[PDB]
């Protein structure tokens, strides 16, 4: 699976690898998957280029929200419940390794059919066989 | 909602806040969404890292389609009617808010499926009952 | 390196599985990376999920503008000579593969610093 993550600026390098460690140990746990083949970006954000209700962050800090904003992509087959668990404590991860309220953490799942994922040039549906 | 806008270098603080709060009204209204849920990421892209037709676009004078390309998540349940007005109003708020010929101006919708989408860990649409 | 390659529907699956194998080629000689390394995934965009000047690609004609958008995820650290190449052979292994017309392929590419980017849970800073 792979998690690309946006996260506010300002974020210490301790802090990144933590998220990284964490979230990397918390999605392979939840969807199923080793570790060494998740993938995690990080993408920080400059508080000019992050919109929430139309507004730059930095002007909705008491309630808009303004926090970590991961998808992550995973392949197709699981079950509604294992994607609810990957939804959740992928965003505890978020959350305890940024010090960030855990209600502004936002995650979406987009699936992927083994059929349009290629590792190494070649596609899972026929490697995995 | 959540759109993530690739722009080209060079456009000013307030053409960006423009266009923030111009994009997020437009999908608001389209989306029929609370204006303090749609998330804007502006993405800024140089040209020396887009390719159009396999070159790149700083060594293609301006018009030759090098222009902002967004993608819209936005959760299953709308109509191919309103996902059309959501394409059509969202690129001309790109346009008018970027001073960016609307020919050049790229959006793709990319729909969540309920119980893929995530705040503070829960499922939206299991916080939504 | 990542490549999310979002092209229209309707692509046989023969012409999927020579995109994925010639696009990581192209991305894996022009980046300098491990071919196991180079990660695709095929996004299908509903020809009215595609949106070019605000009308959409199902009501346009073909060549109306309407083609396969690719983002590339590398690490940083190539050189503009290098990236171009990269988009010159990713976007001709892209026309050819799809049978679509090489000017409405567009690629552009997304650095990731080293300390941004996570293998298997640990900084690619570190694994390299």
């Amino acid at each position: 699976p792979i998690a690309q993550i946006h996260i506010l600026e300002g974020h210490s390098d301790e802090q990144k690898e933590t998220l990284i460690r964490d979230v990397s140990e918390a999605i392979s746990r939840s969807d199923d998957a080793t570790l060494s083949s998740v993938r995690v970006i990080i993408t920080e954000l400059a508080k000019g280029h992050f919109g929430i209700g139309g507004e730059l962050a930095s002007k909705v800090p008491r309630g808009g929200g303004a926090g970590p904003i991961a998808q992550i992509h995973i392949l197709e087959g699981r079950s509604g419940e294992q994607k609810e668990t990957l939804i959740r404590e992928a965003s505890e991860a978020i959350s305890r390794s940024l010090d960030a309220p855990l209600k502004s953490v936002r995650i979406f799942i987009t699936e992927i059919a083994k059929g349009h994922a290629g590792v190494g040039g070649e596609l899972l549906s026929k490697v995995l066989r």
